């Protein structure tokens, strides 16, 4: 068959407020999303979002379901379940947990179900607690997956490893064209399709259609990537600063001295001074691999040499993305070293564009 369009969510919570944390989802967030892009879909990955956050990103997702669409919602985090009603945890939940604060599966699927799309796929890869077990308890295209672990531990050792992501699996072997560890953990998948349908499909293409422009456009304005910038420095010095994005809401920045002048035989240069509500802690920026700032992306597919900082949690910036290159310089023969600074703004990258 044809996909009319092929749209995509990815949601990974891990940074969690009063649960504990888990570290698994960026991976497999990751993983998926570049499947997924090699699939032809336009994707949006967002890690650790608040109740907030998640439902105006799945609201705005949903409002991509149309009529012959192909539509794939992926959550890992934490999850819970209360009488046959599954819940996707966001990252500010408090503990205990409740229904109030979370994001119900079950009225997620049941808006799915209603747009007459040509594929719905909705993947859940939950952490649950340890004692809560599924209860006692009395359409379109579509494939449901839900994955549970109990436990962090379970969780995390079942998930340790590159590329074993369990609906990673599933898509490759089953919608195209991991050893069992310790603990309790389960897998339910269930389907229903009036005809076959594969994430494979083409797209039904079009060369003059405003839907499709528009729906493009949408995607793309939360996906510009600041234009990457050199700076002068007044006493001859140039720094390069470029971008890459590791997410929709992760940009990795990285900061390389191009050249020093004659009379400048030592130099340093760093950034500083981002926005507050990004949180950024200076001991994670500044690296010299970007594996250290805790990035998927490495020292050889980000280019060399540099200092890298990522920036994580760009949905919160209120305003600018502002910050400070600072640089340090030294003269031929002298004594000390002499700082200097440049302000930049570097405006709303990515999802920040969103401004929610
Ligand atoms: C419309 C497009 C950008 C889109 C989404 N949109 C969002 O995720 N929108 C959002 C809207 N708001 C906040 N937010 N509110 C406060 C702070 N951040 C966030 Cl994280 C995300 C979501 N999923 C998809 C898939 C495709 Cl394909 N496109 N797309
Ligand atoms: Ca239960
Ligand atoms: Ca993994
Ligand atoms: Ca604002
Ligand atoms: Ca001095």
């Amino acid at each position: 068959p044809l996909a009319k369009d092929k749209v995509a969510l990815l949601i990974g919570n891990m940074n969690y407020r009063e649960h504990p944390k888990l570290k698994a989802p960026l991976v497999d967030v990751y993983e998926l999303t570049n499947l997924l892009r090699q699939l032809d879909f336009k994707v949006v990955s967002l890690l650790d979002l608040t109740e907030y956050e998640m439902r105006n990103a799945v609201d705005e997702f949903l409002l991509l379901l149309d009529k012959g669409v192909y539509g794939l919602l992926y959550y890992a985090g934490h999850g819970y379940e209360n009488f046959g009603n599954s819940f996707m945890v966001p990252v500010d939940a408090p503990n205990p947990y409740r229904s109030e604060n979370c994001l119900c599966v079950q009225n997620i699927l049941k808006l799915m179900q209603e747009k007459e799309t040509g594929l719905n796929v909705f993947l859940l890869d939950m952490c649950r607690k340890r004692n809560d077990y599924d209860d006692t308890i009395p359409t379109a295209n579509i494939v449901f997956g839900y994955a549970t672990c109990q436990g962090a531990e379970a969780f995390e050792i079942q998930h340790s490893g590159l590329a074993n992501g369990i609906f990673m699996k599933f898509l490759k072997d089953r919608l195209l064209e991991c050893h069992l560890t310790k603990g309790k953990q389960a897998l339910e998948i269930r389907s229903s399709l009036s005809e076959k349908r594969a994430l494979t499909d083409p797209i039904q293409g079009t060369e003059y259609s405003a839907e499709s422009l528009v729906r493009n456009l949408q995607w793309a304005k939360a996906h510009e990537l600041p234009e990457s910038m050199c700076l002068k420095f007044d006493c001859g010095v140039q720094i390069q600063l470029g971008f890459a994005a590791e997410f929709s809401n992760v940009m990795i920045i990285y900061t390389s001295i191009v050249y020093k002048p004659p009379e400048i035989i030592m130099c340093d240069a760093y950034v500083t001074d981002f926005p507050l509500d990004l949180d950024i802690d200076p001991k994670d920026a500044n690296k010299g691999t970007p594996e250290e700032t805790g990035s998927y992306l490495v020292s050889k597919d980000l280019p060399k040499h540099c200092l890298y900082t990522r920036l994580s949690s760009l949905q919160k910036l209120k305003e600018h993305l502002v910050f400070t290159v600072c640089l340090s310089y030294q003269y031929s023969g002298l004594e000390d070293t002499v700082e200097d600074k440049q302000e930049v703004n570097v405006g709303k990258p990515l999802i920040a564009k969103l401004d929610m």
